[PDB]
């Protein structure tokens, strides 16, 4: 294997042409569908928001049509989910890792309008959900679909294709090229086999998919949280406690998302029917939430930079955070069309702002700032029960532009999973394929 | 399929001994790290006031220059060549044929070798960087702790090796993402599946890293400001920079290959003759180091310079040209010390000649030639080491200029797809090869 290596070292990094161009053409669909999915959500919770003023003197008639626009949307998602596409329930990010492992199929000619509208349903109601789930599948389908339609042959394109998909999806999702790219290369790739996957291709349509969005997008960052103050390394050790904080709830919390997901199940039993009945209770939930405490309820993009800001009381984080850790759960584990990732950067973001708080009184002599620990948990959560760190601390510092916090938050990073690992926790995404692979042997 | 349920339910469960260790390596490659930069400038500031004491008699004041240059390069040559062979050149492809288990990594020898090997040669003002000392003695460090506590497995000996490396690239450029991304997209065994735990390589990167901010905090290698950002209607600029990288980078991998066989020449492998020549080189540096200091050194100084667009168009040809011959003499030469970072440094200097044609062609776009100098730093690294994510990512961490993400990741792949397509390969893994192919010959 001496002179083998001799002659793959020389042949290393040759992608093939053909996958190169298809991999531009896969990142640019992606984005303008993740463009398109994105002010499409954001359409239907205008409307929404307009028929409130409607009636915006009749408080009960006011909390009623709030709580119907979002179930209805909400049951158009999940019945669209249950018919059409069962595989296009809850993120899309396990599916799409199964595919890459073989293990999945990629119904795209069903999964792409099932997810995109379905998904448009359940974050348009004001769901407490994230487009990375709809845009991470639905980009990795599109991609399996220039596959078919151009009818490329070998592993290494339908792997490749696959997965500049799936990377063009997450970085449309945040404006994040970086965290995109990195996310196919730390949890998305097959993680106990050798494969070819291109990187210089996943690159390529990145690329594009990052442009496509920014042709509709500039001018406007998703998190603005302004340049915050650096961090002594005298202070250090209060963000690798911070990340044990996080790695001791990170598997808890994973318990949750999973074991909420079979305690909801037996509200339906799997029946079709009381399953969207379901999903419009909980859609007109947060649709409700909302408009009576709006940090409750949806993407939660908004309340970050408040929080980092210090501008929440310690009261509306732990609030903010038992709320959300409800509505989260209440909106994952149903199986509605939406991915956990985003809503972890609020949870984390509160959690580390609340650490922070007590930073700050604890002691005046750091000169803190309790903005700083907001940032180092964002990605903390991410890091907990995702495992994936590295995305996290990358998806951060593209989404908030503080390095000078670059310390801080990988010091939390790896205290967050460190202490997951300890704890006996696992990560998400691959404890849910694991959780789907079983059952496809279980009933059998 | 069966098996997968079983190893998704296990995944991400690194062995706790793994974890701990991971923690001393970075440790210990940092303060060696550290040492290493904290020699390499004494040396170089010795060296300055020794100039001074003979500041009026120029042929004596240009002699001295080169002498205290020329020692100290043989000082390094010398103990190369005498007792550890591998530590000669960058140190990087050592490393990662380490990972592939196809070379041995003798830490008892080039710890010292490469160490104060490269201290002489970086001291000298030669023109080589840091990385290739620190990853290759960070390597070995990781190497000497798996032997000292005798940890058992291929996991083990594959991890605590990568996060030697990873921590000693993470030291040289107070650059924690870059090191990490370093061994995942080229240290790391390319062609077959290994059990590197990534979680393992960052723990060693934050104490290395950590270990550089006790002694080198408040002041950065490369400051250059916040620069201007850059309009979607300008990016097209950013690849045809990436494409003139793109042909550039091959030609250039050619020419450190090649003359690395034309100074073989020279001395034909003699200890004697390679020593003296190793001289020879070193001390034109250090001579060039007082009459043209742009034209010698690691190259980080004209950065910022270069950026900030204080350069004349000629200054910036005659910089280049000048440094791809003094980065093949110090390089091919055999030198310990990396081709990595004086690779920033050309591409600083091609971009901001770029950006310069570009701010006279098209003053409807308020260009700013600092903003393709940035998009060039990481460029050369994408054409002729083939490792774009990396570099893309390192010049990110050095210049902290994240509004030009776009720019910089489409300058980066147009370097990489035009390295392909004009038939240039990976340094490193060309180095490696070249290695490789004598031993079975």
């Amino acid at each position: 294997r001496r002179r083998q290596l001799i002659r793959q070292l020389l042949e290393r990094d040759k992608t093939p042409l053909a996958i190169l161009f298809m991999a531009a053409v896969v990142g640019t669909l992606v984005g303008l569908a993740a463009v398109a999915f994105d002010k499409g959500v954001a359409w239907l919770q205008n409307q929404r928001m307009g028929a409130l003023v409607h009636t915006a003197d009749n408080y009960p008639l006011l909390l009623t049509v709030a709580f119907l626009c979002s179930a209805v949307l909400a049951m158009f998602g999940y019945f669209l989910v249950r018919k059409y596409a069962p595989e296009a329930g809850g993120s899309g990010i396990p599916e799409i890792e199964g595919a890459l492992e073989d293990q999945r199929p990629v119904r795209w000619w069903r999964v792409l309008p099932v997810k995109f509208f379905g998904g448009l349903g359940t974050l348009g109601g004001g769901m407490v959900l994230g487009r990375e789930g709809p845009t991470v599948q639905i980009g990795g389908n599109i991609g399996r679909m220039v596959l078919d339609i151009f009818r490329l042959k070998g592993d290494e394109a339908r792997h490749t294709l696959l997965a500049t998909g799936a990377a063009a999806g997450l970085a449309a999702a945040f404006n994040a090229p970086l965290a995109g790219i990195l996310f196919i290369i730390e949890e998305m790739r097959p993680q106990f086999r050798y494969t070819l996957i291109s990187i210089k291709a996943v690159f390529i349509g990145v690329i594009m998919s990052t442009i496509m969005y920014r042709i509709f997008n500039h001018e406007v960052a998703l998190i603005d949280v302004g340049k915050l103050s650096d961090a002594p390394l005298n202070t250090l050790w209060l963000y690798l406690i911070l990340g044990i904080i996080f790695g001791i709830f990170g598997p808890i919390f994973n318990k949750w998302v999973l074991g909420m997901q079979d305690l909801l199940h037996r509200v339906h039993g799997g029946n079709i029917t009381k399953w969207v009945l379901m999903g419009g209770a909980i859609g007109g939930l947060c649709g409700l939430l909302g408009f009576v405490a709006p940090a409750t309820s949806g993407g939660g993009f908004n309340l970050i930079p408040i929080a980092t800001a210090g501008n929440f009381s310690m009261g509306m984080l732990v609030f903010i955070f038992v709320a959300r850790v409800i509505t989260t759960l209440l909106c994952f584990s149903s199986g509605a069309p939406g991915g956990i990732f985003a809503p972890m950067l609020a949870l984390g973001t509160v959690l580390g702002t609340a650490f922070g708080m007590v930073a700050v009184e604890l002691f005046p002599q750091y000169h803190l700032e309790a903005g700083t620990f907001a940032i180092a948990g964002m990605g903390a959560l991410l890091a907990a029960s995702i495992r994936a760190p590295l995305t996290g601390i990358i998806l951060v510092l593209e989404m908030t532009d503080n390095y000078q916090l670059i310390l801080p938050m990988i010091i939390t990073g790896l205290g967050a999973t460190l202490l997951a690992q300890f704890t006996g926790g696992k990560p998400l995404y691959s404890a849910i394929l694991a959780r789907t692979l079983a059952k496809q042997e279980a009933e059998q």
